[PDB]
C-alpha cells in the first residue's frame, strides 16, 4: 500500500484508517500523462491524535497481562485523507490475502474511517471477505442496513438521534421557519432527510434545503449563499464536516453575513476549521453537539512522548513534527523542540469524544479476541459449541463474536452493538462563546439530548449559558409571520407554506379570543361581538323599562290621570244632591269615570318588559274601557238628542265579544327581536292576528263616528250646560290625537312604539275626561 | 473470478456486469460456519439479453473491417445478481493486473452496472486505476460527480429530469395531493428527493414519503401499506426498481388496494416483475417512462441462436437452456428445443431501450479505441500531442479517449459524453393496459418527455389513449381538498399543509368571484355584496323621487293647493267691488294668497332627488312665506282688534335676517348617509346649523303665539264676518299639525321625512288658507 504508514508487527494484526490529511490536491487530471498518486495537503492534527489513540490502546493492550495473554497485537494504519481511493488503496492492502484466495500480513479488523461515504466504500471491500470494520466517527444510517454492510460496527451513535434532537431544539426555542444545508454525501443527506421528517411532524416549515461540498464551484457557493440571504429565516440547520462547510462559511464570511442562529451536527460542531475567531461574526453563537466524553488515563503522556527518531513504528510522526514546529528534518529543526511549546488540536484539547471511541473500538476488538481466547471447548458460538482456535482466527470468527460483544469500559460502562452494530450514546449540547483572555472560540457546554429518556424528556437546555450570535441574551425571533394578537385570524398566503399566514380581523360579530386562531369563532344567538373582536359582549335587551326617566314621566301622567278621575269622582259622590249633577246621568258618569280608570290602567300596561299576559291584555283593556267609555257618552247624547244601561251593554259586549274571539284563537305573544339592530334585541309583542287589530279599532272608531255624528246633529242644543259640545270638542280630540299618531306607529319598531300607544291613550283620556267633567267642576267651583 | 462467466480472448478486454439473476439467497448467516459464496436465486432473461448485446455488439465490431482493423476485442463478463458484493468480486477480477501494480488479462474498460448503487461500488474501484466504465442502465444523479467516480460514464440519461417529468405530468392532469415511494438505495433517494423540490416548486403537497427495499422485512411494508390507505392521495409515485418494489406490490395485491394511480421511473415501468395480469387491480393504468427505442439489425437472429453446446465462449446459456425449457443437461432435454416455443422476455421484446444502451457503450468504447488507432502523430489529446500507441494501450488512454467522443450511430445520431460523462436522451411516456386476447399488460405509449424542449414545453400527453385504473377514460380527482365554488374563500386549516383548506363563505358586503379565492374582496363603498358573494350589486339610492307614487300624489296635493289659491285670488281680483272683499284687507288679502302660492312652491321643494341648493332652499322658503302669511293675519286681527304692511315687512325681515345669517356661516348640504342601512344610501340633508334652524321655528311659533294670542282676545267680537274665530281654528291647526308630527320628525331618517314635512305644509297652509278664504267663498259662493 502507501509508503506513508504505520505499521507493526504482532501476532494479530489491526487495520487502521484515519484522516491524518483534511483532504487531497484539489485539481483536475488531464489525463494527457499517466495519472500519479494524488497528495493530501492540510494535516489534521486531531486525526493523528486519532491515529495515536489507537496505537496507545493497542500497546495498553500488549502491556496488559489480563488481556489477550502471550498475544501481541499489531497494527498497520494508513492515511484516509478524508479521500475514497486512498481509503480503498489501504483496504485493498488490507485484503491481499483474501483476494489472493478469492480470485502480507492477515488483516483479522480494520478501525475506520471517518467519514461515511469513506466508510461505505472501504465496508464493501472488508464485507466482501467478512473482515470485522469498527468505525469510530462514520454515523450514518445507511450504513446500519447489514443487508448491504455485514461486517461493520460502530462505536459512535447512529445519526437519527441527532436529526431529532435538533427537530427538539427547534420546538423548544419556538421556531417554525428555518432553512437546511447538507453536506452532498452519505453523512449530510440521510441526517437532512431525517430532519425534514421530524421537522415536518413537528409543524416545522423549511425554507430552503440546499447541498454543499468542498469541491463546490465558485457557482454553487454563491447561489446557496444568495439563498441564504434571500430567506428571511435566521435559523439553519447543517449537517455537514468542517471541509465540506469550509467554503460557505468563508464565502459567508467575505460578504459579512451576520445574524444567522446555526445548529450544528456533530462533525462540525467542533471542527477547528470552522471554529476560528475570524469568523466568529459568523459563526458565533452556534449551537451544536458533541458527543459524551471519556477518559483515557496515560494518554495525554503518550501524547507527549511523539518524536520523530523515537516512533520508529509510527511513520507518520514525521510529518507531525514537520508540521508542528514548521521545520524540515524552511529552518531545519534538531529535534529538540517541545510539543508544549506549540499549539495544535494535538494537544490543545479538552475532552476525548473520537479518541475515546478509537479506544473503545480497539479495545472491542481486544475483548472479542479475548472472548474467542476463553472460549470453553463446548459454550462456542459457532457449530455444535465449538470454539476458535485463537492461535489460527479467522476474521469471520473474531466478527461473530464482535456480534456477541458485552463487556465493561475502564469507566465502568457495558459496551455492546446491536443487530445494526451501533452503539447508542448520550449526546452533550454546547454553544460557541468567545474567550476574553486568548479570543479563541470556547464550546461551552450548554444542555444535554438523553437518548435513553422517552421521547419529550430527551433534551434539556440551560438556556441562560446561551449567547445567541456570541453576545446576545434574548432569544432570536425565527418565525415566518408574526404570531398576531386576538381579534384577528390567520388567512393563507397563495404559493407560501402555512406557517407564512396574513391575519385578517375578525368580521362584525365575530370574536377571536386566542392568539394565531385559525378561524373566527362566532358569537351566539343572543351575544355580540366586542369592539376589538377579541372577546363577546351580551347583546343589550331594550324595551320600555319602569325605572327609566321616560317610563317614568309616562307612569306619572298615568297616576295624574288615575287621581283626577279620582278627585271628580269624590266631588260627584259627595256632592250628588246638587242639581248640576242630577241633571246629568250620574249613574252613567260613574261608570264614564270608572271607565276612565280601567283607561288609565290599560296604558299603564303597555309600560314596562313585555309579556305573554302584558301583550294579552294591551290592546283589549283599552279597547273595553275606551268602547265603554264611548258608550255612556253615546247615551247620555241619546238622552240630550235601564234602556242606557242595555245600550252600553251590547256595545260592550260586541267589543269583548270581537276581543274573546281573537284572544281564542290567536293570543298577542312576546318576541325578541333580533334582525332590526345586530347589537340590540328588541323585546315587543306580535298581535298575531292583524285583522283582529283592524276589527277593533274599527268598532271603536265606528262608534266613535256615531257618536260625533249624533253630537253634531245636536251641537247647538243647551242641555245640561251644553254638553252636547264639550262630547263633540272630546270625541274630535280623539279623532285628532289617533289619526296624528298614524305617522308614530308607522315604522317606529323600538321601545318608542309603546311609548307612543301611552301617549295617545292618556291623551285621549284627558280629553275625554277634561271635556265631560272640568265644566261642571267649573260650575261647581 | 466466478466460475459462471462469459469470456473471450482478444488484444483488448472489456469487462461486463449485468444481472443475469435478480437477486441473491436469503440464507443470512450466523456466522456458525465459514461463510460460502451466497447463490443467486432468479433468473433474469432480459439481463441475459443485455449480456447478449454486449457479445453481439463485440462480435460486429470484430467482424467490420472498416472499425479497429486487424484488432481483436475480447471480453469477460460476469453475473452482479444486482447485488455488490458479486459485482466486487468482478471487480476485483478485472484490477488484478492493476492491484498487483499497485499493492489475467487486463480489462480495458468496463460495461455496467445496471444497479445505482453496484455502478457506485464497482466505479470506487474502477476509478481508483483509472478503468474506464460505461454503464448502460444506472442513472443516478450521484455517479456524476466526477470528484468521486474520475472515470465513470453513462449511455442512459441521467435521473434529474424524469423527476421534472414526473412533477410536470403532475402538474398537467392538475394534481396538488400526491404520495411518494422511493427504493432505499442511490437510485430511489436522490431521484425522490429531486421530485420533491420540482414538486415543492409547482405547490404540489406530498402527503407521504416512504422507503422500501426487496430486504424490506414485514413490519416495514405492512407499515407501507397502513401509510398509503390512511392516505387521501390517489396518485403515488414511485422510484424503485423491480425488485426492490415487488414486496409491496405483492402485500397491496394480497389487501386489495385499488383506486391508485402509479406514476413509475424507468426502471420498473418496463419490469416484467411488476407487469404481470394478476397485478393488474392494483398495478394497471400506471402511467410510467421508457427510454428511447433503438435498432440493433440482427441481434434477433443472434439471440435466436443461442445454444449451450454451441455458444462456447458464453458460459451463462446453459442456466438460459435450463430456465427457458425447464430441464437439465427435471427432466433431461437433448437441447434440440426451439426458443421461439417459450415466452421469456429474452424473446417477446417490443423495443430495445436497455440492449441498445449496451450496444451504444460497447460501440463508445470501440469507437473510442479506433480514435486511439487513426490518430495523427502530431495531433493527440495528450502530452506534446503524442498519441497512445494501440498496441500497447492503456486503460486512462481510453478514458481520455471517451471523454472526447463524437460518433455517428448507427441509426444516425451523435453520440458523445458530457464533462459529467452523462448522455441526455428522450423519454417516452407509457400506460399499461391490459390486452384483451392475451391478458397481458401491454405498454401503450400515450406521450413523451422532450428533454431539448424548453422548460413548460418538454411534455406532450394524449389524454385520450390513457385508461385511468386500467378500463377508465376519466381523469382521478388527487387534491386534498375541494376547490369549491365563488362565495367562498379559503382558510387553514391547522397541523396541515396548504394544500388542504377549510372555506369559508364570504362575509356580508364582501365578495369572492373566483374559485380557490384566497381572501375575500371588500368592494367600494357604493356596492354591496351579492346574496350568494359571487359578485357585488350597486348599493340602492333611497329619497323621496317624483316619479314615485306617493311623490306623485304629494305633488298632486301641492298642485291642487295651488289651484285652489289661484282660484281664491281670481275670484278676489275679478270681484274686488263685492262689499265682503271691500271690508277685509284686499291688498293684504293678496300677499297673504301670494304667501300661500309659496308655500306650496315651498312645500314642492322637499320632494325630490335631494341637492345643495335643493336643501339651502327648503326651510328658508316655507319660513318666511309662512311667516308673511302669519303676519298678515296679524294686521288684520289688529285692525279688527300702510302701517300693515310695515309690521309684516318687519316680520319677514327679521326672519330674513335669521336666514341669510345662518345661509352664509353654514349652509345646509346633501348628504349620502350609508350608516343607516349597510345594502342603502340614504341621499338626505344636513341643515348645518342646528341651533339656526331652533330660531326659525321658535321665530315662526313666536309670531304664531301672539297671533293665537291676539285673536283668542277677540274671539267673540262680529266682524268682517267675524273672521276672528276663523284666524283663530287655522292657527290652532297649524299647532296640531305640527305638534302632531314631532314623533314623524323623530328618529324616522329616511325617504319618508321628507313626506312628512311635505305633508305637514300642505296640511298648514290648507288649513289657513281654509279657514281664511272658505267662509268669504261660502258668502259669495
Ligand atoms: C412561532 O410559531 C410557533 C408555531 O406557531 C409558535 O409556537 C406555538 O406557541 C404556542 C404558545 O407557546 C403554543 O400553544 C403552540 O402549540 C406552539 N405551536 C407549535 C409548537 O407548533 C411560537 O410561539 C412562535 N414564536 C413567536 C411568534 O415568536
Ligand atoms: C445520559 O444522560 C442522562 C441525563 O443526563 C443520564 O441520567 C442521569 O444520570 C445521573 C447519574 O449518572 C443522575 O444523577 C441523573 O439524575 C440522571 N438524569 C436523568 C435520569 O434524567 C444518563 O446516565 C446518561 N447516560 C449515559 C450512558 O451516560
Ligand atoms: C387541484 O388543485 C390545483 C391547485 O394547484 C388546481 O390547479 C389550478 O387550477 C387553476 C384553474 O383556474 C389554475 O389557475 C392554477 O394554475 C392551477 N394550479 C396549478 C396547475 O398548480 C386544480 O384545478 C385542482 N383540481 C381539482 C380541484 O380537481
Ligand atoms: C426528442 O423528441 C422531440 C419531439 O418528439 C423530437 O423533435 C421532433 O423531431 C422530429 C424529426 O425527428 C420532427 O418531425 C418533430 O416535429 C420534432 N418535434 C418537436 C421539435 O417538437 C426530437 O428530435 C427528439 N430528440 C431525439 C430523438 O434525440
Ligand atoms: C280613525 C281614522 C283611521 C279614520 C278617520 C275617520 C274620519 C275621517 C271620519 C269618521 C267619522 C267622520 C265624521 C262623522 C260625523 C260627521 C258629522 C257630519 O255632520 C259631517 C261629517 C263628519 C264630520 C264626519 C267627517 C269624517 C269622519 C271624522
Ligand atoms: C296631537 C294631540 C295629542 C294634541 C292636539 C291637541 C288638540 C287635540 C286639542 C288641544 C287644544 C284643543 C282646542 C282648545 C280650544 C278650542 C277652541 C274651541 O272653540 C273649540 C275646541 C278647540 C279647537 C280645542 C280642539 C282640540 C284641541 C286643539
Ligand atoms: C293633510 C291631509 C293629508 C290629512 C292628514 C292625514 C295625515 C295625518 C296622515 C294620513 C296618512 C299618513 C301618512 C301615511 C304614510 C306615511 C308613511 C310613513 O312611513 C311615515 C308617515 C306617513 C308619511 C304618514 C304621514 C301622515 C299621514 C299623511
Ligand atoms: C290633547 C292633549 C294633548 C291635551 C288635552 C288637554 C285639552 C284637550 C283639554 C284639557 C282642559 C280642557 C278645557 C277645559 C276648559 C275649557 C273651557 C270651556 O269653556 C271650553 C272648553 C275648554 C277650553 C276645555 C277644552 C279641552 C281642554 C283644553
Ligand atoms: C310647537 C312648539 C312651539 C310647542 C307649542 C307651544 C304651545 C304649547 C304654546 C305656544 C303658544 C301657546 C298659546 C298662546 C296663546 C294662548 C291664548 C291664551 O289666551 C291662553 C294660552 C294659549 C292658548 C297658549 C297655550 C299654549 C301654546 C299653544
Ligand atoms: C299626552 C299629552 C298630555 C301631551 C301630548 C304631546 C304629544 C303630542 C307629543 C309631545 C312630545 C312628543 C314625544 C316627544 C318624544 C318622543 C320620542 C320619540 O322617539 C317618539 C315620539 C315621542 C314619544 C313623542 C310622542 C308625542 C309627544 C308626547
Ligand atoms: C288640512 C287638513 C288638516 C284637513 C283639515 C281641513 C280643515 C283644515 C278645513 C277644511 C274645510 C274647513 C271648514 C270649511 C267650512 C267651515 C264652516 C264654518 O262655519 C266653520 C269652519 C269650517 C268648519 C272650516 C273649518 C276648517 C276646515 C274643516
Ligand atoms: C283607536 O282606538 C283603539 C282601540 C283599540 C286599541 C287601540 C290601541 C291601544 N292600539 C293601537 C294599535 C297600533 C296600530 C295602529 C295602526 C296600524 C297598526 C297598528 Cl299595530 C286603539
Ligand atoms: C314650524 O314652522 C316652521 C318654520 C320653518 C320651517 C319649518 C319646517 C319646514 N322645518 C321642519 C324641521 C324638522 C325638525 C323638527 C324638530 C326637530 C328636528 C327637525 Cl329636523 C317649520
Ligand atoms: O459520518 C460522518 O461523516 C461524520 C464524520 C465526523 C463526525 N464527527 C466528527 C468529528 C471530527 C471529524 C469528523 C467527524 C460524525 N460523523
Ligand atoms: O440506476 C438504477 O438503479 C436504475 C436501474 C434500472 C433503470 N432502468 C431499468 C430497467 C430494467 C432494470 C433495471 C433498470 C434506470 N436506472
Ligand atoms: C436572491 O435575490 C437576489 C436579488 O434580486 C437575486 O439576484 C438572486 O438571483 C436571488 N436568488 C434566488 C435563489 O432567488
Ligand atoms: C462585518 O459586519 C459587522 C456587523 O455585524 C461589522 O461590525 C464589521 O465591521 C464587518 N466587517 C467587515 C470587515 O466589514
Ligand atoms: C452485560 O453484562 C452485564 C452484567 O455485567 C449485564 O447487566 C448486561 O445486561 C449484559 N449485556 C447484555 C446486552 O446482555
Ligand atoms: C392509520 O390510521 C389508524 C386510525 O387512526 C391508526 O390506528 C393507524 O396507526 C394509522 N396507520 C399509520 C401507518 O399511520
Ligand atoms: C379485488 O379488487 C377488485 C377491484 O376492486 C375486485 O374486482 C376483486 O373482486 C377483488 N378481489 C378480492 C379477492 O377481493
Ligand atoms: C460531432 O460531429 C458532427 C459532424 O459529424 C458535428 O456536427 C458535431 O457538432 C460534433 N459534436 C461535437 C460534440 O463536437
Ligand atoms: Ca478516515
Ligand atoms: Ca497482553
Ligand atoms: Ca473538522
Ligand atoms: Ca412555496
Ligand atoms: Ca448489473
Ligand atoms: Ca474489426
Ligand atoms: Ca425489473
Ligand atoms: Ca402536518
Amino acid at each position: 500500500g502507501p509508503d506513508q504508514r504505520a505499521q507493526k508487527k504482532g501476532d494479530i494484526i489491526l487495520g487502521g484508517l484515519f484522516p491524518i490529511h483534511f483532504g487531497v490536491a484539489a485539481k483536475d487530471q488531464d489525463l494527457k500523462s499517466r495519472p500519479e498518486s494524488v497528495e493530501c495537503i492540510r494535516y489534521n492534527f486531531r486525526g493523528f491524535r486519532w491515529l495515536q489513540a489507537m496505537i496507545f490502546a493497542i500497546e495498553e493492550i500488549n502491556s496488559s497481562p489480563a488481556l489477550l495473554p502471550n498475544l501481541t497485537l499489531g497494527y498497520r494504519i494508513f492515511d484516509t485523507c478524508n479521500t475514497v481511493s486512498k481509503a480503498l488503496e489501504a483496504t485493498l492492502s488490507f485484503v491481499a490475502q483474501n483476494k489472493i484466495d478469492s480470485l502480507i500480513p492477515s488483516t483479522i479488523a480494520v478501525v475506520g474511517a471517518t467519514g461515511s461515504g469513506v466508510s461505505t466504500a472501504v465496508a464493501n471491500l472488508l464485507g466482501l471477505f467478512y473482515i470485522p470494520q469498527v468505525s469510530y466517527a462514520s454515523s450514518s444510517r445507511l450504513l446500519s442496513n447489514k443487508n448491504q454492510f455485514k461486517s461493520f460496527l460502530r462505536t459512535i451513535p447512529n445519526d437519527e438521534h441527532q436529526a431529532t434532537a435538533m427537530a427538539d431544539i427547534i420546538e423548544y426555542f419556538r421556531w417554525n421557519w428555518v432553512g437546511t444545508i447538507a453536506a452532498d454525501d452519505d453523512y449530510g443527506r440521510p441526517g437532512i432527510e431525517k430532519f425534514r421528517e421530524e421537522a415536518e411532524e413537528r409543524d416545522i416549515c423549511i425554507d430552503f434545503s440546499e447541498l454543499i461540498s468542498q469541491y463546490s464551484d465558485e457557482e454553487e457557493i454563491q447561489h446557496v449563499v444568495e439563498v441564504i440571504q434571500n430567506s428571511t429565516a435566521k435559523v439553519i440547520v447543517v449537517f455537514s464536516s468542517g471541509p465540506d462547510l469550509e467554503p460557505l462559511i468563508k464565502e459567508i464570511v467575505r460578504r459579512n453575513i451576520t445574524g444567522k442562529i446555526w445548529l450544528a451536527s456533530e462533525a462540525w460542531a467542533s471542527s477547528s476549521l470552522i471554529a476560528m475567531p475570524q469568523y466568529f461574526h459568523v459563526v458565533g453563537g452556534t449551537i451544536g453537539f458533541a458527543l459524551k466524553a471519556g477518559q483515557i488515563p496515560g494518554f495525554r503522556e503518550f501524547l507527549k512522548k511523539v518524536h520523530p527518531r523515537k516512533s520508529v513504528h509510527n511513520g507518520f510522526a514525521k510529518e507531525f513534527w514537520e508540521e508542528t514546529f514548521n521545520c524540515h528534518l524552511r529552518p531545519l529543526c534538531t529535534g529538540d523542540e517541545n510539543i508544549s511549546s506549540v499549539e495544535t488540536p494535538y494537544i490543545d484539547y479538552t475532552h476525548l469524544r473520537i479518541s475515546y471511541n478509537v479506544y473503545l473500538a480497539v479495545y472491542s476488538i481486544a475483548h472479542a479476541l479475548q472472548d474467542i481466547y476463553t472460549c470453553l471447548p463446548g459454550r462456542g458460538l459457532f457449530t455444535n459449541g465449538s470454539c476458535a482456535d485463537i492461535k489460527k482466527v479467522e476474521a469471520w470468527q473474531v466478527l461473530k463474536h464482535l456480534r456477541h460483544l458485552n463487556f465493561t469500559n475502564n469507566m465502568g460502562e457495558q459496551v455492546t452493538f446491536d443487530e445494526c452494530g451501533d452503539l447508542v450514546g448520550n449526546y452533550s449540547i454546547i454553544n460557541w462563546h468567545l474567550s476574553p483572555e486568548d479570543g479563541s472560540i470556547v464550546f461551552k457546554e450548554v444542555g444535554y439530548y438523553n437518548v435513553y429518556a422517552k421521547k419529550g424528556e430527551r433534551l434539556f437546555i440551560n438556556e441562560e449559558k446561551i449567547l445567541w450570535s456570541g453576545f446576545s441574551r434574548e432569544v432570536p425571533f425565527s418565525n415566518c409571520s408574526r404570531d398576531c394578537l386576538a381579534g384577528t385570524r390567520k388567512g393563507i398566503i397563495e404559493g407560501e407554506p402555512t406557517c407564512c399566514f396574513e391575519c385578517v380581523e375578525c368580521p362584525d360579530g365575530e370574536y377571536s379570543d386566542e392568539t394565531d386562531a385559525s378561524a373566527c369563532n362566532k358569537c351566539p344567538d343572543d351575544f355580540w361581538s366586542n369592539e376589538n373582536h377579541t372577546s363577546c359582549i351580551a347583546k343589550e335587551i331594550e324595551f320600555l323599562s319602569w325605572t327609566e326617566p321616560f317610563g317614568i314621566a309616562l307612569t306619572l301622567f298615568a297616576v295624574l290621570g288615575i287621581f283626577l278621575t279620582a278627585f271628580v269622582l269624590g266631588v260627584f259622590i259627595k256632592f250628588r244632591n246638587t242639581p248640576i249633577v242630577k241633571a246629568t246621568n250620574r249613574e252613567l258618569s260613574y261608570l264614564l269615570l270608572f271607565s276612565l280608570l280601567c283607561c288609565f290602567s290599560s296604558s299603564l300596561f303597555f309600560i314596562g318588559e313585555p309579556q305573554d299576559w302584558t301583550c294579552r291584555l294591551r290592546q283589549p283593556a283599552f279597547g273595553i274601557s275606551f268602547v265603554l267609555c264611548i258608550s255612556c257618552i253615546l247615551v247620555k247624547t241619546n238622552r240630550v238628542l235601564n234602556l242606557q244601561f242595555l245600550l252600553v251593554f251590547l256595545c260592550t259586549f260586541m267589543q269583548i265579544v270581537i276581543c274573546v274571539i281573537w284572544l281564542y284563537t290567536a293570543p298577542p305573544s312576546s318576541y325578541r327581536n333580533q334582525e332590526l339592530e345586530d347589537e340590540i334585541i328588541f323585546i315587543t309583542c306580535h298581535e298575531g292576528s292583524l285583522m283582529a287589530l283592524g276589527f277593533l279599532i274599527g268598532y271603536t272608531c265606528l262608534l266613535a263616528a256615531i257618536c260625533f255624528f249624533f253630537a253634531f246633529k245636536s251641537r247647538k242644543l243647551p242641555e245640561n250646560f251644553n254638553e252636547a259640545k264639550f262630547i263633540t270638542f272630546s270625541m274630535l280630540i280623539f279623532f285628532i290625537v289617533w289619526i296624528s299618531f298614524i305617522p308614530a306607529y308607522a315604522s317606529t319598531y323600538g321601545k318608542f312604539v309603546s311609548a307612543v300607544e301611552v301617549i295617545a291613550i292618556l291623551a285621549a283620556s284627558f280629553g275625554l275626561l277634561a271635556c265631560i267633567f272640568f265644566n261642571k267642576i267649573y260650575i261647581i267651583l
